[PDB]
């Protein structure tokens, strides 16, 4: 039988129980899962994040457990998230004051994430005295934890331990289960280690831990590079166009026009390639009031036997007066299809609970937005007869979401705009997802942005051609389509979601079940 509680005398009580120094360094510990993504990437760091956090919750009550959860989470948001002050700052042009009590607010509210599964962790998952289990029981927590966070509310699906192993050596397990599985290694292997000292007496389950702990690494290791899927076509030479158009907030007539001679005068010096792509509301005239800039666009990439590819936000004029509007990006030349974004940021492009906060939002003269949702089934754009899944912004993010447009498609598009952030971590981290994406599709991914990270992704997830941000620039590159299922975007997560909780109800009843000494 085991305990677990640490030796008197070895100075590592106060982590597992208990108090302030406890939750002191949760906070700490959630405060590395930044750090062990982009641009920092010192993966191992994920695994001691994770690590800590277990270790701290094993003799640990439920109501102080919440509270050691929301500790950790505070830490992950309040330094991994906390980037999104800027856009709230600069371009919200809300006061330091301001914008700092709306970023507390948010990272205090966001870090119920980390709070809630802690506590059910301690009130019904955990058992302290199965070291093998308790690993297990916490992987498979880790990811409910995840997957909840991509469903609830809107979902936020940033900070998944995953995306650490980007270039790590379990890349070669995110074709094989995504970024969902290799969250799960990272902490099956974090809960491991802490209960490795445990299994030292016996040989057997010290050996099962082994396997357990190294088996997978040494799996993604062997997969690291392997491709899935195989060339569908012939290269194509792709073109995207970053225009530091300054983003002004209130939106005004003749910095519109220099937009659209800006990208237009871009384009046409270009010789002839097949792609030419546009970043998010490229052209910022609506769909319908801009058939003489696009018609016009059209007939140039025609006699350029090209795709122009451009993001313009589209407008629906209902059978009752006044219109509703979409964030959508639409193909003209060698190509056809117009694609509207479907998940919308909160507050961003919308308000969440518009009567009631409608007045609010306005008296502390905070930017407001109405876009809708685009439908839940769209064709995939078109452009010199290959399928071209599109990703408006952080649609990339939603990894469920992403692979269904990403299966049934040789190629990947997003155009996104990461000017609202500038200089901070958000648009690398958020450009290390679209990796992702690529590495779980075997496909390749074109991204173009306004002024941060515009690239080519190849499908291992590798940055092969890129330009720098922050300044007017072109982006020359070629792509190749792709065919071919990957294993994850054959089966998706059910496989790794089926024995998740599997895991999880073992452990749900195991730790309540009689040890042997039976009633009947
Ligand atoms: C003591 C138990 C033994 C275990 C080993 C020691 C555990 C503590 C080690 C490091 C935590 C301190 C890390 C401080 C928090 C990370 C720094 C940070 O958050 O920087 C992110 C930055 O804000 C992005 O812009
Ligand atoms: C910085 C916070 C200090 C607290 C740490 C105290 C205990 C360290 C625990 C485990 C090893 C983590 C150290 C790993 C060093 C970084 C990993 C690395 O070398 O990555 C290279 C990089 O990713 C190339 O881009
Ligand atoms: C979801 C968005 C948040 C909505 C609200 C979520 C729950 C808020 C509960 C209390 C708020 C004020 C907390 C006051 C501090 C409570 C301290 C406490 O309970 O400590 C017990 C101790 O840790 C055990 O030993
Ligand atoms: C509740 C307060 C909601 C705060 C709204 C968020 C916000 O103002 O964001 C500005 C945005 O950056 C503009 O582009
Ligand atoms: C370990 C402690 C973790 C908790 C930390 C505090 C969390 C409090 C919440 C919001 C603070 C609002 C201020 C956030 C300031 C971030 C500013 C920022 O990241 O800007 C990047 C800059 O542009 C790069 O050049
Ligand atoms: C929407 C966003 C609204 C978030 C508002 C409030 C959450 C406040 C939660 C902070 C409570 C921390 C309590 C704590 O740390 O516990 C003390 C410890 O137990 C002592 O022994
Ligand atoms: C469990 C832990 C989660 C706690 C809430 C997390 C963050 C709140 C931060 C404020 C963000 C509020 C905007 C999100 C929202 O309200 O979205 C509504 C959506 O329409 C629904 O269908
Ligand atoms: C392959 C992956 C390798 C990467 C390892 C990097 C960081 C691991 C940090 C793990 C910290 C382990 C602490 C050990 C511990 O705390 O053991 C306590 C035990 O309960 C005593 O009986
Ligand atoms: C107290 C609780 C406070 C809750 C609100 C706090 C932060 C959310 C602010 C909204 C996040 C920033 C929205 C602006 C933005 O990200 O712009 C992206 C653009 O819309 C895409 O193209
Ligand atoms: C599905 C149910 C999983 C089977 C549970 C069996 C179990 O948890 O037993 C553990 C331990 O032997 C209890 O003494
Ligand atoms: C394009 S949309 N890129 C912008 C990324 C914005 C990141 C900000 C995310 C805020 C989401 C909060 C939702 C809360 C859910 C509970």
């Amino acid at each position: 039988h085991s305990s677990g509680l640490v030796p008197r005398g070895s100075h590592m009580r106060w982590i597992s129980r208990p108090g302030w120094p406890g939750h002191l360094l949760a906070l700490a510990a959630g405060a590395l899962t930044p750090l062990a993504l982009a641009p920092f990437d010192y993966w191992p760091l994920a695994i001691l994040s994770i690590a800590l956090l277990y270790l701290g919750l094993r003799g640990l009550p439920g109501k102080s457990a919440l509270w050691r959860g929301w500790w950790y989470g505070f830490g992950a948001f309040g330094a991994g998230t906390s980037w999104i002050y800027v856009s709230i700052h600069d371009y919200g042009a809300a006061s330091v004051p301001l914008a700092s009590l709306l970023m507390l607010g948010f990272t205090a509210g966001v870090a119920f994430f980390f709070a809630l599964p802690a506590w059910l962790w301690a009130r019904c998952l955990r058992r302290d005295n199965a070291p093998l289990g308790d690993a297990l029981a916490f992987a498979a927590l880790w990811l409910a934890l995840e997957l909840f966070r991509s469903w609830f509310l809107t979902g936020f699906p940033w900070l998944y331990a995953g995306y650490s192993q980007l270039q790590g050596p379990l890349a070669g397990l995110v074709p094989v289960g995504g970024v969902w599985l290799s969250s799960f290694v990272i902490a099956l292997s974090a809960a491991l280690l802490v209960n490795l000292p445990r299994l030292f007496p016996h040989g057997a389950s010290l050996l099962l831990g082994l396997v357990l702990l190294l088996g997978p690494w040494a799996a993604g290791l062997y997969l690291k590079g392997h491709a899935w899927t195989h060339s569908a076509g012939e290269p194509l030479r792709v073109v995207a166009i970053q225009g530091n158009i300054a983003q002004e907030l209130k939106w005004d007539p003749n910095q519109v026009r220099a937009q659209l001679d800006l990208y237009r005068d871009l384009s046409l010096p270009q010789q002839d390639v097949d792609l030419i792509v546009w970043p998010e509301t490229a052209v910022p005239i609506l769909q319908d009031m801009a058939s003489g800039y696009l018609g016009a666009m059209g007939q140039v990439a025609d006699e350029k036997n090209a795709a122009l590819i451009t993001g313009v936000p589209v407008r629906e004029r209902l059978a009752d007066g006044k219109s509703r509007y979409f964030n959508g990006i639409t193909v003209v030349g060698e190509g056809a299809g117009t694609y509207l974004k479907q998940k919308l940021v909160p507050f961003g492009e919308y308000v969440p609970l518009q009567d009631l906060l409608r007045g609010l939002i306005a008296f502390f003269d905070l930017p407001m937005s109405d876009f809708a949702r685009g439908p839940a089934d769209q064709p995939l754009l078109k452009a010199k007869g290959y399928q071209i899944a599109p990703y408006i912004c952080y649609e990339v993010v939603y990894p469920e979401f992403a692979a269904a447009l990403a299966a049934q498609s040789q190629v990947l598009l997003t155009v996104s705009n990461d000017t609202w952030f500038g200089t901070s971590i958000g648009p690398l981290q958020h450009l290390q997802m679209a990796q992702m994406r690529a590495l779980e599709s075997g496909r390749w991914m074109i991204r173009a942005t306004n002024n941060g990270v515009t690239g080519l992704i190849d499908p291992y997830g590798r940055i092969v051609r890129q330009i720098p941000q922050f300044q007017q620039g072109i982006l020359r590159g070629e792509v190749i389509p792709m065919q071919g299922l990957t294993p994850y975007l054959q089966y998706r997560v059910w496989p790794l979601a089926g024995l998740a909780g599997v895991l999880l109800l073992w452990a749900l009843l195991g730790r309540q079940l009689r040890p042997q000494e039976r009633r009947l």
